[PDB]
């Protein structure tokens, strides 16, 4: 009787995450000589956006990798990576995850039983409608998809426009029947679950970030014998490798085929633009800078790093 372990997600196979937790699958099923069967289950199959955190819980799932816009029912200091402009680019993301901060985050819920092993990239996010998004003013009056965030809710508040909270299966019929107007996300799900066929201009914002915590119940991590534990805990660092690999390259191509299909338009901000829309949002900080905690933003602020010039 082999042992079940599931895995479960909300974006497609072809995608940082979906690569990775079945490199994961690959390697927990050598390192554990056949001992451990893993079962991947993407799109949502299994669980999504609403009930991942309680399957884990309850024990109906065994590993999860939610978006850190996801936690904030949970603990109030991940909310730091909703802050948007936080981030310059991918490579402040992940000073920021590798240094002690971002380690302690990971740690963060042990006290609801909840344990993160490691943190996952997929990319930054751009902003999309059916109309150019070239100034902050564009957005006004616009129904924005969102995910689970208080942060993400207040800045489009803050636009003017109106949120919308909605699990990641359900954006794509929202946005063909126009339930509502506009989202953000990376251009690996942009391609991935057809966004860009219903969304005719994406703007390369780059204004926050999608990247993941792989979460599980901490007893039950905890309880396992330590051969089982460190062949699981040896394949997912090498998977975690690989998401590292793959995450840029899966979103540059994802990018090109948007792009290359001429049903949307991409469009390019420029330095005043962008300075705008990052006047446009940055009110947003002072509202949870007590709840998050100054430190932990300063600390994420100082991650950044331009070269000279
Ligand atoms: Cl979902
Ligand atoms: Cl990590």
């Amino acid at each position: 009787q082999p042992i079940v372990v599931k895995f479960s997600h909300v974006v497609a196979d072809n995608t940082p995450k979906g690569q990775a937790a079945i490199k994961f699958k690959e390697l927990a099923e050598k390192y554990t000589n056949g001992k451990v069967k893993v079962e991947v289950y993407p799109n949502s199959q299994l669980f999504g956006d609403a009930k991942e955190m309680e399957a884990v819980a309850l024990g109906d799932v065994q590993f999860i990798a939610p978006s850190l816009s996801k936690f904030d029912k949970f603990t109030k200091q991940i909310q730091v990576f909703d802050l948007p402009f936080l981030f310059n680019d991918i490579a402040a993301v992940d000073r920021f995850q590798a240094g002690k901060q971002g380690q302690a985050l990971l740690r963060s819920m042990e006290s609801k039983n909840f344990l993160g092993l490691a943190y996952w990239h997929n990319g930054m996010k751009q902003i999309s409608a059916n109309r150019p998004l070239l100034k902050p003013e564009d957005a006004k009056g616009l129904k924005f998809r969102i995910q689970a965030s208080d942060i993400l809710a207040a800045q489009f508040q803050g636009l003017n426009a109106t949120p919308q909270k909605l699990a990641f299966s359900e954006v794509y019929q929202a946005l063909q029947v126009g339930t509502v107007d506009g989202q953000e996300n990376t251009w690996s799900n942009i391609f991935s679950q057809k966004f860009y066929e219903v969304q005719k201009d994406i703007t390369e914002s780059d204004h926050g970030v999608i990247d993941y915590m792989v979460v599980v119940n901490a007893k039950w991590w905890n309880g396992l014998s330590k051969d089982l534990q460190d062949a699981m805990k040896k394949a997912m660092d090498e998977a975690t490798k690989v998401n590292n690999d793959v995450a840029g390259k899966l979103n540059d191509e994802a990018k090109q085929k948007i792009a290359s299909s001429g049903a949307s338009k991409i469009h390019q901000l420029t330095p005043e633009q962008r300075k705008q829309w990052v006047e446009a949002m940055k009110p947003v900080w002072a509202k949870f800078e007590s709840a998050i905690g100054k430190d932990l933003i300063d600390a994420a602020v100082a991650s950044n790093d331009t070269k000279t010039n």
